[PDB]
This record gives structure tokens, C-alpha cells and sequence, in this order.
């Protein structure tokens, strides 16, 4: 296996798909530049094989991905790759199916979001703490905001309570808990791969036509919006706090 | 019992209801040029009566309707034809209520999706195969992505899965499931015939509005998509390996 | 404890939060100018203390509330007071919670539909009988459209039935339904409490943004439409049936 992303194609796999692998643990697959690169690259490989019908995102490790690796410079940067990286798997002619077993934080909840469909496991847990450490949601609001329930967002957006699989499946942050994620994924490879290149490229087009209209609103406000909090006086004492294990001021 | 569609009003219901039956055994009513003529003229006779609060689209047989009965002219009108026999039930002063107990195919959903209120009954299934056979459900898309959840729309779509009364109701695609057909329909029947006239017809306008500015900005765009499918290459295929019962040859 | 509306703070709650609670039992609750009046003094009031993170807002008596307390003139008036009083609970900087114990008819779905969290506990129960007394639910739907499922908005607005707290929480009318409305709460308060006053009002903002752009599209042609049914012929006649006990006369 090749690290920061291993690619296997229909060869390996003995069927009509491709898996991308996040493979860092160095640092429980955090979005790195190196990371990403390699993700977009992976994704062009799939797509320019004929014999690709579908592509499976998984993960090694406990962790499927726990978010990112002057200082405004640095912030906005990060938010739009952010967004390019979410606006690459929605484009696809290729249906996305992601593989979780794992905790998911931060900007990986985004990347859970922007695939098509989304089976969690056992060992798989969520929480949206950012207002906890005096920041918001902004950019995985992108593809989370068009899929979650109304009342499901607001509560989980201020909260910042841990949820499990099947809770997520209420809400509509994945499509299916499963007890069995290896059995589950191969049922629903097997099934979309019955479908034709064309055929599956125009049914997901039809889903998609939304949410990438509000990419074409949004993205680059909520960039500014993301790195003026990252930089703000509240983020700062948020962090300091957590990593001396001690409670934020404002408590 | 007239053919292809059947009218009884008041006098034959015994209350403040016309019953509009589908009954077109000969091709499992399929949506064929009289069928749609029929269904038009059914819903202006019960409109026009003082007397009728509420429309109950029911069916004989064990399908409800299985979807439609120079190639590219011939399909592009059928697709118009869809969203204009669509928009008349939207468009309706009328509640109007899909009574199923029997298969849902193509088309047939476009109409599940039109009707105000839906219920279903043990006999009854669901199945989105287009892509199976190299097209997409462009033009039922109209109904159904305004109701339907987002994960579950994705997947339906892309996976061409088999499911039955309960799973609909969970999804969105119907209201109700229910064990007593009969019963759930007589009992929805006396509670909105309670209401008068005016108010039932606001009523309604509040919950269409967004479904018919989705009509004015997307219908026509639709309607090109599916003929243009319908004439290609992979959906000739498709029809072609479906007829013969062998698998078709992109896989 | 005051009347119409009892403020309490920090200092008597114990916690970083305020308590607003309709007091008002001479008419169960009922939208009265006073009334009105004094919960956006209550709203300001709150939010003007850098100690308070979040509001709940509660009632006495067995209605949490019932609805509204020439005559063209004064029920436009009324509909716009309605929409503002909505609108300035969506755009505080303070998350604000509901605690409902008691019935809930007519204009108090606009208060629950406004709030961004909300529970119900076993004495609850909510029914929409407008079309019964010939006019719509116009108004409310600025917060009602964009939270419920659209099979149940469309359901419930036309039928008119009773339901409990259970359903209400399946539906998306509120958050959830609780045995122990106070346990509950007071969880609730804790764990958004631990969020930075700048992180809860950019969460909160995330979730409002299509909200507030319906209000600007919608509202005042809403206000015209609700008060042309209160003067209506069908409108009178429904009003007056309920008040003698008598079926009206389109039935």
C-alpha cells in the first residue's frame, strides 16, 4: 500500500471499480497539502479508465479523518482547497460511495458530504465542536446544508454533542449503519455497477445541479468568513484552552 | 366501469369525492396518448362540480402504472406530455389523493409524486432501473427531488434497488403505508372534506409554489435530456439485452 | 412572577442563561399587542447581558399557545406583527429554545417554528384546523415550510388532524419529544453554554441564511393574503358554525 493515498484498480479489486485509500497515520488522516494533491489525482486516474463504473473512498486506522493539518493568508487558502477538494467528488461523472469505521472531525465531515453515498460502521463516531473553540462550520456547510435534516443542523451546529452511526443515518449525514461495512459496500458496488456510463453520469448529474449552485453562491464568502474567525481573539484563547486541558475563559 | 380511465362522482361515491380509476389492463396501465387525454378531462369534470372537495386516483390490476406505452420528435413530446398531465394535478383548487396497491415503474412515479397525499398497500413495490438500461429519470425528477430525502434520492437512483410500501413512507415518496388500503382512504377522505372550498385551494397553493417555479425554470431542459438519451447509442443496447433476457455488453 | 411575559437571568437561573415565560392565562396565551410588546423587550433585554448565551422560552397553564387574541386594516396588522415578531427570534445573536408542556394551535406554530431548538413533553399535542373554518395557515409558513417534511406539511394542512409529540418530532416540527421536559432542557443549556458568544452566533447564522431570504420574498404578500381570508364569506360563515357548535354549511 502507497501512502498519503493508495490507489487500486480493477485489476486488484475484480470488478468495475477503483478504491482510494486514505493512508496517513501519522496524523489520523489530516488534510494536508500532500494529501489533497494526491486525492485529486486519484480521482483523474479512476475517471480516465473505461473500465471504471464506480470509486469507493476508505480509510486505514481508527480515525477516518479528524480535519486540517499572514495567518489570514495561510486560513483562506486553506478554506477554498477545501472547497475545490469537495467540488471535484460532487463534478464526477462517477458515483462516490464513502467506507467509514472510524472517528470523523472538523473538515472531514465534509468530505462524508460531498460523496454520493455513505456507509458507517460499529467503531465510527461524529461531533461538530467548533463552537466550542469560538469558530463555526462554515465551509462543510457547503455540501452538509443540502443534506441533513432542518432541525438536525441546528441542533447538532450548537450543541456540539457525540452521535453514533445510526443517528446519523437519521439525520441524512450518511445513507446506511451497517454492523457488516465490508458485506454492505460490496452489495452496493455490485448494484451500481449494473448500470451503464452514461446512464449513471446523467442520473447523478440530477442530484448534483443544486449543490453545485451553491458552490457557485457561496464558497468564496465563506472562505473570508472562516479564516477572520481563525485569526479572531476568541479562536485564540479557544485552542489555548483545550491544550492545556483547562476550561475557555468565557465559562 | 369505463375504459381507459373511469369517472364516478357524488352520486355513485356517496360523498363530497370523485373517484378517477386507471383501467387499461391490455399494457399494465401504460401512459399511452387516450390514457393522458382521459386523465385531463377527468380532472376538469370534478373541478367544475360544486359538489366534489377532493379527487381519489385509484387503479384496477396488479400494476398502478409501469411508465410509458423522427425517433427524437416522437420522444420529446412524450416527455412534454409528462410534465403537462404533471403540472394539472399540481396546478388543481383540488386536493388530489394516489390510492396504491400494486408495481410503481418509470413514469408511474412521476404521477406518485404529482398527487397531494399518497398511500400504499402490501401488494405494492418500487423500482428506478434507468440506469440499467443507459437512460436517467430526467422529467419524473420534477416531483420527486422536491419530496423525497437527499440521501435517499442519490441512492435509489444510482443503485436501481428493489423496495416496498414501508421503505417509501421512510423516504418520502408516499405518505402512508398501510396494512387496510379502503380504510386509511375513507378515513383521509372524511377529514379534508371538512374543509371548504376556498380554504382547501390556499391551503394547497402555500405547499406547490416551489414545486411550480421548479416547472418554469427546468421542464423544457428535462424534456431535451430524455429524448436525446432515448435515441443514443447505450440505450439501444440497453433495450436490446433487456428483450433478449441476456446481460448487456458493459459488463 | 409578571404578567404578561416573566424575565428571568443569571442571577436567578443559576447558569449563562435567560427564561422569558408566557404568563398571560386570562386567554391561554393568546398573541396580544401587550403581549408582543413585551417579548421583544424581553429579547433585547437578554441580549444586552454579556453574561447570557442562550434563551429559553417557556409558559405557564395547560396552552402553551392558542393563536391570535375596518376590519380589512387590522388583519394586515396583525399578520405583519406576526412575521416581525418571528423574524427578530431568527435573527438574535442568542440561540433560542423552546419548552412546550401544553397545546399548541393557529399563530403559536409560527413561535415554535421560529425557535432553532425545541421540545415537547406528554401533555402536548398540535392540530392545523384552519381550512376547517375556511382560511389557510398563510403567515406561519415562513417558518413551518422550511423545517417539516414536505409529505407532512402537505398532509397535515389538509386533513387538519390531532397529533402528539412523537409525531411531531418525526416530522420535523420539533426537536424532540421528552418524558422529562426539564431534565432535558437543562442538558440542552449545558452544552450549548460551553460555545463562545462569537461561535454561536456564526453557527446560528449558517443555519438562518435561507430563512431570512424567504421572509424578504414572501412575507408581505402573505400578510395581504391572510387578510383577505379573515374578511372572506367562507371565513365568516366557518366562524360562526364553530361558535354555535353547528357543521358549516358547505358540509
Amino acid at each position: 500500500m502507497d501512502a498519503l493515498v493508495d490507489y487500486a484498480g480493477p485489476a486488484a479489486t475484480g470488478g468495475p471499480v477503483a478504491r482510494l485509500t486514505l493512508n496517513s497515520p501519522h496524523n489520523r488522516n489530516a488534510l494536508s497539502t500532500a494529501l489533497v494533491s494526491q486525492l485529486h489525482q486519484g480521482l483523474r486516474d479512476a475517471s480516465s479508465d473505461p473500465a471504471v463504473r464506480v470509486v469507493v473512498l476508505a480509510h486505514t486506522g481508527g480515525t477516518f479523518c479528524a480535519g486540517a493539518d499572514s495567518a489570514y493568508d495561510m486560513a483562506v487558502e486553506r478554506a477554498r482547497e477545501m472547497a475545490a477538494l469537495m467540488r471535484a467528488i460532487v463534478e464526477s461523472r462517477l458515483p462516490v460511495i464513502a467506507a467509514i469505521d472510524g472517528h470523523v472531525r472538523a473538515g472531514g465531515f465534509g468530505l462524508v458530504g460531498a460523496c454520493d453515498i455513505a456507509v458507517a460502521g460499529p467503531r465510527s463516531s461524529f461531533a461538530l465542536t467548533e463552537a466550542r473553540i469560538g469558530v463555526a462550520p462554515a465551509i462543510i456547510s457547503l455540501t452538509l446544508l443540502p443534506k441533513l435534516s432542518a432541525r438536525a443542523a441546528a441542533r447538532y451546529y450548537l450543541t456540539g454533542e457525540k452521535f453514533d452511526a445510526r443517528r446519523a443515518e437519521e439525520i441524512g449525514l450518511i445513507t446506511m449503519a451497517a454492523e457488516d461495512l465490508d458485506a454492505a459496500i460490496d452489495q452496493l458496488v455490485t448494484d451500481v455497477g449494473r448500470g451503464s456510463p452514461q446512464g449513471l453520469a446523467a442520473s447523478k448529474a440530477l442530484t448534483t445541479a443544486a449543490v453545485l449552485e451553491r458552490f457557485d453562491r457561496d464558497a468564496e464568502r465563506l472562505a473570508e468568513e472562516s479564516a477572520r474567525l481563525f485569526v479572531s481573539d476568541e479562536a485564540r484563547e479557544g485552542m489555548l484552552a483545550f491544550l492545556e486541558k483547562r476550561s475557555p475563559n468565557w465559562t
